[PDB]
């Protein structure tokens, strides 16, 4: 077999000892060999994901069937275009080895390596989220994860924090329902969750949401099928999707768009761009199908370095207004340069399958080969022109620049048509489980969270008060004054 | 209450909504507290420590309590010198947020601030080790760890290792036992593992093991109770040791030592720096008392950024040349310069409790207040003398500088001394643990480790092949060939 | 004192490494060897991208005026005295580099006050090459040596600058004497954009900031360049930091041009454009700082300082030139990378008021947190708002869009700047300005030369010549350019 | 070709950034300005701790002897042909540094021969100032500029060499004109350390390693020196690219001096001690390097590469030299924070061979790993190591220490050096030595100057004279010195 070497392409010549002086002295610092191994070692390790940090990675493809030149001029939508993708599929709390039965919404992030670039559709199982504005998003996050104090679940700071959100109403009755806790990634939808928008050749604009249908159907684990996987397996969502693929049973999910134009947008009696709402009557048109066919080669060169960002667009998709969406267009490749670095997007899994051409350069660990002197645009020398088809779509502004919520809120009624549809099993699993995550909430906390569930269905309300231990008449009294 | 601020301490005016151009507009870049609160947010994590990543810590104080100044200067054990010391508790091989009933060796680091400088005695519940040299270290724990090309656990890997290292028998033996899940880091020992050298102030030196006796006894699980605990508890140490501080109910160690001259190393038919083997038949001695009596304010702050090392050493302790320690007092310090950075031994946990007088300086994030010109030594404006009692011991060499097994290697006498000494009850959980660990290894792999087994009991090596599927007869003939 | 390693422990021995025998090989155990060389090894952090040569001093600005009509920041309340930290620079090269290589000269100034910390990024030249933040990376690119050989090559920025026309103003300050200062101290200071300051009735005014030299201004001229370059390649830092040792402290008067929003229509020129100064607008004092102290350490305090257009205190706030809208962005994001996520709380970044929020952790956090609310709202543990902090309302119309402002008037500052000139002065600014031109393409070498000309007909016709272009090309291209 | 953006989108429009209406705020989504200046404001790495200031060129070795006697490597095969990569540099200045200004000149070459890179990592100077590693730190911030000003201060590198009569002789060729090289071909390179080669026996040999300029050498003498620094700051750089543009490829044949292991006792001094040469050795040539070709890209290249003693072939490996010791830590350690855990795949590092191991991971990981098998040894995989590969052994005797190496002889390597300068190159060297030491503590100083009295009476004398010492005293204090 091939000799080892070193990093340099030496060859080693003892692998098992190090070099000492002496059978019985002490190591010697001239060991190479020896101090190589140990420094390569000591820095396998990059920062984890800041949420969604347990995650799974799948290769496959993604082929589109319709006709929706009209919504957008992206080839990836093309009828007939084969594009190959990257899915990551993730819970968000929880740090990289914590147990896949854990309750939370789970990640289903694709990056499709289009002819146009890579985009990439950073989706979740549920529809909605648990606030619409990104500058909430630190606290939130810091309210969900694990007491600062000492790495321990405790439930009670989320609900402080919540208790000052009722648009979370809706996404914590998804949470706490068996919705929460997956019987695999290849049993649950995805959707985008925000509106984006297409535009198309003739610079029109159409805001659309997306839906992956998943074609295994929905499986969700209850609460005590949750403890009986937990006690055995704490990574059951990897071994399901990664021993399917094994098998050759490929999952797939059908793509859908719901589709409105930005004069339909102040018709509704909710935003249709708060992140916190469905789109109840809209109906979807099915545009392509994935296949999920393929496992990594490398879990660390691909699944942990690929950099999943709302900022990867292509020419014809833009993002809506949705206040949400819009820090997400930051916030994912600036946190990418620093868990990365500057070159993240040179990786061989985030490199796009066509052609770069640009004056950024340099950075930490630049591994191109550069020979031009033109790093500067414009250049008559070695000109780079723009496209004028590129340009972004231009959208009317009226107003001030402002610091205000938006006007419509409707903070209650999805949540409770949700609750409402739910079986009667599901419902009471969903109020044992939220009841005793609010269990031990701070009493004023706890009371403002149960009116905010009794103003959504007064039957979910008084059935999570008493599991929690609420007082119902302060509950009720609160929820009078809650307007719809 | 106090206005929330921005980091440049300018007060905040809106931290619900985002800056937008108009009311259905698009959010500006000028939003300062958007960009900031992201940007910290989106960089809080850093590397999880290679190994042992999984840690819980607690703060407390030792005290000394013999007249040991016959074997070490060191001022941390002069009797009834007190010492606040914090330590960090830890599993060993899967990541953050990992079940704290995984089975494996457990981590028992404990940093002394002495009036001499912080010594850190590393340790672990078991008392030996798998290898014995640290050129091997990268290769075991890559063995060990889940597999690079999904990120689940297979045991075929670590076998295909370990059928190549029979010194590993008495370790594995310890890790498939129950001593493998322990109930609670308060019920379990902690050993330095390793001889280290003590060095008196006349210059004479003896090896010496640490050995941390709990006061609360010792309790395992056994494979049904880990299940168990699994089903609903994923941080199940983490919970104990929290819960029982704040209890008031303060676990207690007491320090023991085993002492042998450097003389009598030669007479034993194992060798004493051999980290695979406990030392049988020396006494032990008590020198003081551990107790851990505070939780932490900071998880962050505090247990993630502390760095232990065995290379943070007080006049009086030194390494032996135990091939395993030498390497770990290089890569400790290696790997907190890369996970913490440079000036990581000057955060608050890290620090001394007396004085850092030196010329290094510099480096990402230096908190420091220098006024002097003087960053070199020697200087006769303003001297930083050494101080001639703190100079190193000196050790006999003898030889050549060589790349050579130890002399004495005797890999399997002490696992069947261990093996026999345990209940039926313990044996037949071992002996199923092993097996099923073992069982879809290669064939090959499988008998030599089987062989091993079989060499350090018959009974032993017997049911784990009838457990793993090997083949007696194979197993039996290749353990005759095995040497004592 | 003793010598000690990190941990606190004495040294035995700092002269020896510990090796087998006398002449036998090192060992890996001589954990003080190890943790110098590796402190050592890492000693180095990465430059600031632009502006890498620096130094810095200390002083103190004192509130001369009531001007709470236009700010109600504490930092100008009339007698208010405010601590002050000053990085002085150059621009284009690394941190070795000479001090006499032609540049603008940066004067960043970071006020402590009493409302938190207020950073003035300004530089000696009141306007810049260009006037919209995403042209910045390529101009710099244009502007630094050639990332083939490390070596100066002026045909690229050339090539850049040909495509540039409102560059023309600041080139010509760039190639004149004032290029070249004499010392930091004989250099004026400039906020370049205009800010807006809101009162605390809500009111905005656009304002521009003017540090005034009270020891007077002072260049060099080509021929003493050459001279103090010979001997010496730190003559800024020398002559400032050798005043201050004297007891010779400079001092600058802090004035302001102030404009309401509603004059901003009424100029032949966009008022928010970087390329642009404010030529009739009236100055008024408003205070005064005096920079009487050194350093105690160049890296903990001048290399790890961290100025930045986004720290801003209430009463000031950004104004809508795209330039300075890029770097509202630009000085926090590099800091993140340069510093570390923690780069604000190292003591030369820290505010004299507290910091309270959520932000938290990140490499090296010093802190000494207790509490679990580490988010907002709380109703355990309240971190609230000032509803007086909110920003100011700017009124829109239009739509989101990519378009160059419609008022350029990229030539005629650059002719008024020209003729403004002694003879002598304009002698030296066409022969630098020619012998940095003369081996550009003759395509951007010829349009260069005519939005000199545009400027005023003998900087063109001059420049021309040394730089031997063809002057009838010139002239006809110079026919179709706009005013 | 169409611009993009890093994930291949195509750019719409690169002039102007996103605005809220022509008179509005920029917006937080438009992708280009955000990524275009997070890549900006990340482009700078740190600088090398030492030698920041440096060039790159690559080129070619050719062995022309059989010393396969010596050495088993495959490079120092007669015949043999291997690529190279140069960078030659200035040591104590950051990058921009004038490159007059006086220092020893690094000359690192990578060799990328065919069983793996060998770097040979060495300076114009033979000798070094000190004898071991433990120092250099040290050594290191007496030279630099002074932490508090960032500004050159000799008095301190003398507080410190007041204590170390071991760099007598490196000081004296510093202050020689040698410290001023007109250009990179005008100067020759060394080794400095013995290395040890291992032949195909297992036997070893202690060898010195040198680098004849075939251009002969060149200094510039101390008004040479601020002619050229009036106008160029980069004279080295200059020099070496501009010579390989006109191919004018500047060549080196490199010479061995070889010593047995029994002969190290023999000498009154020691020789693996880095501060001295080898006077009556003679030298063996052994081969020729060219460069002729210039990079691509500097930052991917020249700013990139790592060199490393650390970096070893089979046939060759460190001697004992305290100070070698230190070193084959050292870079490696550097590199690891400078470049990375991935630095030694990028491409200017990688090998020309196969690289087969279990390193895996760390920050952007370019690989493309299929295998489960990361670990060694293993039965599915194998890795096995080359028995022929083992590393020499060397005899040892004595217990672990820390103390000094026995054959000092600080001084008379030093005053031969001297005696061996022109009446020209004397005068230089006192005049500069003197007017470093000039300010220094008198105590200081007048150690030093015992120091230069002791390796020849005149030295001493003249440099005392220039640098205000006192003679007497200068006198009395060398009459103390031992050989
Ligand atoms: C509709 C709401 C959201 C959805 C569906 C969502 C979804 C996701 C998913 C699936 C990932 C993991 C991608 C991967 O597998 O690598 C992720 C990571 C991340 N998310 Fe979100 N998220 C949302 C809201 C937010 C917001 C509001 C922010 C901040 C403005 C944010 C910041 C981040 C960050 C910083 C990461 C880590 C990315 C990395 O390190 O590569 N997310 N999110
Ligand atoms: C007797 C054998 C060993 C014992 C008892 C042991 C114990 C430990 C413990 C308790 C920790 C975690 C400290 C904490 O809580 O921060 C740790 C971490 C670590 N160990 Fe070991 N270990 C052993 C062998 C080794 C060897 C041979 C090496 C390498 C030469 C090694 C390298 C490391 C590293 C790199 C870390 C991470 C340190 C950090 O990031 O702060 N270990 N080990």
């Amino acid at each position: 077999t091939d000799t080892l070497t070193r990093d340099n392409g030496a060859v080693v010549g003892d692998n098992q000892n190090s070099q000492t002086a002496g059978a019985q002295g002490p190591v010697l610092l001239q060991d190479v060999q020896l101090l190589q191994k140990l420094q390569r070692f000591d820095r396998e390790r990059i920062p984890e994901r800041v949420v969604h940090a347990r995650g799974t990675g799948v290769k496959g493809e993604f082929t589109a069937s319709a006709d929706i030149s009209d919504l957008s001029k992206a080839t990836v939508f093309k009828s007939g275009e084969k594009t190959p993708v990257f899915v990551r599929f993730s819970s968000v709390v929880h740090g990289n080895h914590s147990p896949e039965t854990l309750r939370d919404p789970h990640g289903f992030a694709t990056k499709f390596y289009t002819a146009d670039g890579n985009w990439d559709l950073v989706g979740n199982n549920f529809p909605t989220f648990f606030i619409r504005d990104a500058i909430k998003f630190p606290d939130m996050v810091h309210a969900f994860k694990p007491d600062p104090r000492t790495n321990l679940d405790n439930d009670s700071r989320r609900f402080d924090f919540f208790s000052h959100v009722p648009e979370a109403t809706r996404t914590l009755t998804l949470l706490y329902s068996n919705e929460g806790t997956p019987a695999g990634y290849r049993f649950m939808d995805g959707n985008g969750v925000h509106a984006y928008k297409l535009v198309n050749a003739k610079g029109e604009v159409h805001y659309v949401k997306f839906h992956w249908k998943s074609l295994q159907g929905i499986k969700n684990l209850d609460p005590k099928e949750v403890a009986q996987v937990q006690s055995k397996d704490y990574s059951h969502l990897t071994n399901d999707l990664v021993g399917a693929i094994k098998k050759g049973d490929f999952p797939k999910w059908d793509l859908y768009v719901q589709v409105l134009k930005p004069e339909e947008l102040a018709k509704f009696d909710f935003d249709p761009l708060d992140a916190t709402k469905i789109w109840p009557d809209v109906p979807e048109k099915k545009i392509g199908q994935m296949v999920l066919n393929k496992n990594v080669d490398n879990f660390f060169q691909e699944t942990e370095q690929v950099a999943m960002a709302p900022a990867n667009l292509v020419p014809g998709i833009e993002p809506s207004e949705d206040r949400l969406l819009q820090g997400r267009v930051f916030s994912y490749a600036d946190t990418q340069m620093y868990r990365l670095g500057a070159n993240g997007l040179s990786l061989p899994v985030n490199q796009p399958k066509v052609a770069v051409n640009n004056g950024n350069q340099d950075g930490a660990l630049n591994t191109g080969h550069t020979t031009s002197g033109v790093n500067y645009e414009p250049s008559r020398l070695e000109p780079r022109p723009a496209d004028d088809k590129a340009r972004y779509s231009e959208l009317p502004l009226s107003g001030t620049t402002q610091q205000a919520k938006i006007t419509r809120e409707q903070n209650f009624k999805q949540a409770g048509d949700l609750y409402r549809s739910y079986s009667a099993k599901e419902k009471t699993d969903l109020v044992q489980k939220f009841g005793e995550s609010l269990a031990d909430t701070l009493t004023e906390s706890k009371n403002i969270m149960l009116s905010y569930l009794y103003k959504e269905d007064p039957n979910y309300g008084t059935r999570v008060a008493e599991v929690a231990k609420g007082d119902l008449s302060k509950v009720k009294s609160l929820a009078a004054s809650l307007k719809d």
